[PDB]
């Protein structure tokens, strides 16, 4: 699995669905699919809510089987905690990987909470949170945030990760902005 962990608000924006749920039993392996079942329960549902109601089942989550080609592998301290997960809808289902936006709601910055609730969807129409992985990293354009933050140890838990949003600051200018 070479995947890149995306910024919080990345991950909103290209998920189908984002809720909070419990994890509630161990995951089956499809042997069919070689795809790996957790099943869960919701608890609130931040997006895809406007689209399918009161009437939101949702109570498994699918990944692959393998490390290998990505699959979530889920490691929490209380058995019993609620998790954001931002998914992807594919084939009918929900789908998860290592790169996919998972962590125990109670884990989440105040400024993180407000993302996934309220404002991360304010940047997803014209800001792009843009990558610096390796030192020459050039910022190409107005409307990028560039994740300076990708060249540190713990980056998830670096500023721009866990406080900041690419939000539009002028016309054709997105800014790294205050969620608090």
């Amino acid at each position: 699995c070479t995947c890149v962990p995306p910024h919080p608000q990345t991950a909103f924006c290209n998920s189908d669905l984002v809720i909070r749920a419990k994890f509630v039993g161990t995951p089956e392996v499809n042997q069919t699919t070689l795809y790996q079942r957790y099943e869960i329960k919701m608890t609130k549902m931040y997006k895809g809510f406007q689209a399918l109601g009161d009437a939101a089942d949702i109570r498994f989550v699918y990944t692959p089987a393998m490390e290998s080609v990505c699959g979530y592998f889920h490691r929490s301290h209380n058995r019993s905690e609620e998790f954001l997960i931002a998914g992807k809808l594919q084939d009918g289902l929900l789908h998860i990987t290592t790169c996919s936006f998972v962590a125990p709601w109670n884990s989440l910055s105040l400024a993180q909470r407000r993302g996934f609730t309220k404002t991360y969807t304010v940047g997803c129409e014209e800001c792009t949170v843009f990558p610096c992985l390796s030192i020459p990293c050039k910022l190409q354009s107005g409307t990028h945030c560039l994740w300076t933050d990708q060249l540190l140890q713990g980056s998830e838990k670096g500023f721009q990760s866990r406080h900041l949003a690419c939000l539009p600051r002028e016309p054709g200018l997105c800014t790294w902005q205050s969620l608090r």
